[PDB]
């Protein structure tokens, strides 16, 4: 079997990206925010707090004849950015761009913090990292992806995103028309439960490679590029009046200025990044200070190839017996 589903970023600066899913029997469609960063599946419900649901589309499980609460379980999560999420657990169908796993668990919130509550747009999370990161308990639940694995053609998933436009998330096959050149494939450490892999390095504009080896994650669930702060001051030491600032907590540009792109390394091969895709826009409303879109990963403990390097891309999750990252420009 295969799938595909359309994936829309939220807003003009493509904070995130949402993919429609059905939940439930009939369905329920809600839009959920694809994250090869965790691996949870949870979505607003008709259990969630009701001051803390603002604008976003409810899973209610009492009206799916194919719900079944799993008994005892719970899940609580908090994420990189700090926010958090936390509820019970049922089994449901659910499917993705026609691809169908019965018995997913299905994380029901309770209770999610103020920035989800403030994303009228975003339903929830599917999860799309390791199964080992899953945080419900006391039994362990699988992803989507992992439920599905067996059922697919190919054993992968594929990330297709789009720079202020739609793109497309596929399961179980590569579509050989959705990108240019060949696929260069790299190895991936599931160690930490990420699709953890090393870039051989990087370029600030028309500049030489640095080969260098940088480790870091595939995380569609990230908006910016975290790199190491040698890499970060060396892209913005290029842009004239760029600075870092800890009031705004990163480093921000004249809205005036002209980005250069960044490259980076997949084995022997080169993925560019635009220079407008590392445009964030002004600070605040009016401002004339606009935030950058490559960030220092100093004190996230990680370097996260977020949305801006990876909507560079077609990137292929190959979650075969031994899981490899692919890289294609497009």
């Amino acid at each position: 079997s295969t799938g595909s589903a359309t994936t829309t970023p939220i807003d003009s600066l493509d904070d995130a990206y949402i993919t429609p899913v059905q939940i439930g029997t009939p369905a329920q469609t809600l839009n959920l925010d694809f994250d090869t960063g965790s691996s949870d599946l949870w979505v607003f419900s008709s259990e969630t707090t009701a001051s803390e649901v603002d604008g976003q589309t409810i899973y209610t499980p009492s009206k799916s004849t194919t719900a079944k609460l799993l008994s005892g379980a719970t899940w609580s999560i908090s994420y990189g950015d700090g926010s958090s999420s936390s509820g019970d657990v049922y089994t449901d169908t659910v499917s993705v761009g026609g691809l169908t796993v019965t018995g997913q668990a299905v994380e029901s919130a309770k209770k999610v913090s103020s920035s989800f509550t403030e994303d009228s747009t975003i339903d929830g999370l599917l999860g799309l990292a390791f199964s080992t990161l899953n945080t419900v308990s006391p039994t362990q639940q699988k992803t989507f992806f992992d439920n599905a694995k067996a059922s697919l053609d190919s054993p992968v998933f594929t990330a297709d995103l789009g720079y202020h436009a739609p793109g497309t998330y596929n399961f179980g096959f590569i579509d050989t028309t959705a990108y240019t050149g060949s696929i260069t494939y790299t190895a991936v450490s599931t160690k930490q439960g990420f699709w953890e892999w090393t870039s051989t390095g990087y370029a600030v504009g028309s500049g030489t490679f640095k080969s260098t080896s940088i480790d870091g994650i595939a995380d569609t669930g990230t908006t910016l590029l975290y790199l190491p702060a040698t890499v970060v001051s060396a892209y913005w030491a290029q842009v004239s009046g760029a600075k870092s600032s800890s009031s705004v907590g990163g480093y921000v540009f004249p809205c005036s200025a002209t980005l250069p792109s960044f490259t980076f390394g997949v084995g022997s091969a080169r993925i560019v990044i635009p220079g407008d895709y590392i445009d964030f826009g002004p600070i605040s409303t009016g401002s004339s200070s606009c935030f950058g879109g490559i960030q220092s990963s100093a004190g996230i403990g990680i370097n996260i190839f977020g949305d801006v390097a990876l909507k560079a891309a077609f990137v292929v999750f190959n979650g075969a017996t031994t899981p490899t990252l692919g890289f294609a420009s497009k």
